[PDB]
């Protein structure tokens, strides 16, 4: 049996500096357009880890910063995350996000769009105080590589013959960048060599991979009231991700029509969904999922070798456990 | 005094090559279908105004250097995803063709910046991030005031300078900045842009005859018995009906007229520039976007 790890030393490490991080987050939150920081405090009051943030203070610390500025870059990357859910959930037509409905559903869906190109414009205003272009194109970079690996779902996560390899890419892209740009943008602001943010930055694109695949593993096995999100959701979008691939791997010939049906001319009722999470979980699908999670986690704890083993890595090496174990 | 369009097109020839094959080159991804809609939206555009601007604000103002054409193509992605994100339609969910829309737009954005990035130009990188968020803050604005029977003269002119003339007046700056020159200098094309761009807006809702004259005319037209009763029926047999109070009010006449104060604006600011052919071509333009 694998470790537990947590947040709770992360969070509690970065205390100091995730309240300079929130005070710019709700700074950079107001307009004199009325509706901007409404439809935006609706979603980043409602709850969220702050995972991101907090791994841009931890990349900067670890890495030996003597100035706050990471401060700005911890605050964009999490305005550009806020910015791809509110995009995200009005493209996959999602009801529920952090226990509250999507502001799409209380605002519209061409507000929540306009506001996340509100959100993401402040992120890059942050950064350019900073003046670190490195920081910059880092995720610039990022940002962009979201949108393609959305784009790339898009394209080519809505039938059965989705490839293995094709989801990791899209994964990647998605989701694993922003933790990796994080991570190295982080270690950048520190002024450090290229051999400790190039670790870093190992360590979230490794930690967002593992991230991703429990998140995927969740949608089918977790509870809507913890996930604050509705478990189903790639199922009622007739959206493939791994546990559906690998479940359908193990299946044989006897529920071929049954997928076909659901997912590929997706065709559904909700006596559908407890079918499909009945033969993840039995047919050991989920647990697969997540034992590639764990692998990507354990490379996420190996990249940080190079570093002292102090409170900051320690706390690090919870979180990459902590991706994997999580309920929401 | 009807200007052209055309002069300045000719004469950022040699210099709009180099922008549209960095155009071409920057939408480019492994996801086909990315590079496939961007395109489309384009090519098929035709006039490129937006970084013509950024083109002849770094020209007049007398860059040495190449890395005005970056941001000129990074002004046209950030022109295209604000246009990809505004047919997407509480309308909850998106329309067909939505979904590629958004995530598109958020593509060009993104490759927008890392082009800048590659000028390693602080101020101009700045400027369009700004002018991002004012263009963001422009377009909430007039969606929540869609509706709007008693909008003022000068909120609307507030939200047509977030939305439409910002990212003139970006563009110009932006290109001013790359050219190396001092804050005067750039404050003046900033301010050709701004004007430009409302010049163009306001004849445009002239041509069209929840704009100026409409609201002009409904302004003049009384209180709430052709105000709201208009805004009731705000179809194509009710059209003509609003036009005779638009012209009829001198509604009609007060927007062209405005628009050719903010053309004259324009033409002022670029005073403290030599006489030349980027001037001419610049002063050309901004008559064009009364008379057109
Ligand atoms: C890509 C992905 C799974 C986004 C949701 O992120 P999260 O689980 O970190 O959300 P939150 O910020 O709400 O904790
Ligand atoms: C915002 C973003 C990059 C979402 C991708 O992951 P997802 O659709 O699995 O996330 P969620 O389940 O949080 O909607
Ligand atoms: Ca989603
Ligand atoms: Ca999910």
């Amino acid at each position: 049996p694998r470790k537990s790890g947590s947040v709770d030393r992360l969070v509690r490490l970065a205390e100091a500096d995730m309240a300079g991080v929130n005070r710019l987050i709700t700074d950079r939150m107001q307009s004199d357009v009325a509706i901007i920081p409404a439809l935006a405090e609706h979603l980043i009051a409602a709850g969220g880890k702050r995972l991101r943030p907090l791994m841009t203070v931890a990349a900067a610390r670890l890495a030996g910063a003597d100035n706050d500025h990471f401060q700005k870059l911890a605050a964009a990357v999490e305005f550009i995350h806020t910015a791809t859910l509110l995009h995200d959930d009005v493209v996959d037509g999602s009801q529920l996000r952090r226990g509250k409905v999507a502001a799409h559903l209380i605002w519209g869906g061409a507000q929540s769009v306009l506001v996340g190109d509100f959100l993401f414009a402040r992120a890059f205003e942050l950064m350019v105080e900073t003046n670190s272009m490195k920081a910059l194109e880092i995720l610039a970079r990022a940002s962009r590589v979201i949108a393609e690996g959305e784009v790339l779902q898009l394209m080519r996560s809505h039938d059965l013959n989705l490839s293995q390899a094709v989801y990791l890419e899209i994964i990647q892209a998605k989701t694993a960048e922003l933790f990796a740009a994080a991570s190295e943008a982080g270690a950048v602001s520190a002024g450090v060599d290229v051999a400790k943010s190039e670790a870093l930055r190992d360590y979230g694109l490794n930690l967002g991979l593992a991230f991703q695949l429990a998140d995927d593993a969740l949608d089918y096995g977790g509870a809507t009231e913890t996930l604050g999100k509705n478990a189903g959701d790639d199922f009622r979008e007739g959206k493939a991700t791994l546990p559906l691939l690998l479940a359908i791997a193990r299946s044989g010939p006897r529920e071929a029509e049954f997928w076909e049906r659901a997912i590929g001319r997706r065709e559904q009722t909700e006596a559908d969904f407890r079918r499909a999470r009945e033969l993840i979980i039995g047919s050991g699908a989920l647990d697969a999922t997540l034992d590639l999670a764990a692998d990507y986690a354990d490379k996420a704890k190996a990249a940080l070798a190079m570093f002292p083993a102090n409170d900051w890595r320690e706390a690090l090496e919870e979180l990459a456990d902590f991706a994997v174990s999580r309920r929401a």
